């Protein structure tokens, strides 16, 4: 591919899921992609398979391995020009009263803070090379969801974020947008529906919430992603719904008393 040639894009949490659907798509866009997660098994595959990518193991919790996967795309690549801030995590379904302050403030540094500590070593360059932002957020951030108080919250936090930075950033050419899935299958959705009583049954719930009636695939993430970074230069603070239609309609949520 050519559309986005001569580029170099780091994918955090790239090393299944939706960020290997993301990385595929840059690869096959003809990007260089560096793959950053936490876990060895995913990501050192998937550098092994796709020539144009390479694995970095990096936490985005922790600010020296943030650090040291910019200046090591920089050292290796010469630039940056798009940063996928896809490293996230959903816990299971928690009632509110089941939650902690302490659990919350965990999440927080997963789904926000490592997202705001990429971005800002990588803006400098960012800025050099007119490169841009994605951030992956969720729908449940725009519309809520049961059991998930903190996960919604955080998402909500990365959706606005991505607007102020955008404003922020906008004198400088630099972009900064976000994505919000709805119900994409990968391995975090067959986890979490694995503990539920009936797991065929929550899977077959997840792919009725969408009037398109199946759930998303990590490429159609992917290229939408692409899109944002490589033909969407007058978007800039969007938020791009990848969902099948989830939030339209009236649905099953629960005479005037
Ligand atoms: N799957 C969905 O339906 C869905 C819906 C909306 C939003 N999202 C978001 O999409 C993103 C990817 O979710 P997924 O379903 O593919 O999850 P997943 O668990 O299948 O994959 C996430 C990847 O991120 C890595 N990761 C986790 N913590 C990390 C850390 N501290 N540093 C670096 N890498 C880390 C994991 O090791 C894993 O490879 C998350 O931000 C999630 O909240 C997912």
């Amino acid at each position: 591919g050519t559309r986005y040639a001569g580029k170099v894009v780091v994918v955090t949490g790239g090393g299944r899921g939706i960020g290997a659907g993301i990385v595929r798509a840059f690869v096959n866009s003809g990007a260089r992609v560096v793959i950053c997660d936490k876990d060895e098994s995913g990501g050192r595959a998937l550098e092994q398979e796709l020539p144009g990518a390479v694995f970095i193991l990096c936490d985005v919790t922790q600010e020296d391995d943030v650090k040291t996967l910019v200046s090591e795309t920089i050292r290796r690549f010469g630039r940056l020009d798009c940063v996928v801030n896809n490293a996230g995590h959903a816990p299971p379904p928690q009632r509110p009263e089941e939650t902690s302050a302490q659990g919350f403030r965990q999440l927080l540094e997963l789904n926000l803070l490592g997202t705001y500590t990429l971005t800002k070593l990588a803006l400098p360059y960012l800025r050099k090379s007119q490169g841009n932002v994605i951030n992956i957020s969720s729908l449940v951030g725009a519309i809520g969801q049961a059991q998930a108080v903190p996960y919604v919250a955080t998402k909500g936090a990365v959706t606005a974020m991505t607007k102020a930075l955008a404003l922020d950033e906008s004198p400088y050419g630099v972009r900064v947008n976000c994505i919000s899935p709805g119900n994409i299958w990968t391995p975090l959705w067959e986890e979490l529906a694995a503990l539920m009583p009936d797991p065929r049954a929550s899977i077959r719930e997840g792919m009725l919430a969408q009037p398109l009636g199946r759930m998303g695939q990590p490429a159609e993430v992917g290229a939408a992603a692409v899109f944002l970074a490589s033909e969407a230069n007058f978007c800039t603070g969007i938020e791009l719904l990848v969902t099948g239609g989830a939030e339209l309609g009236y649905g099953c949520k629960a005479p005037d008393i």
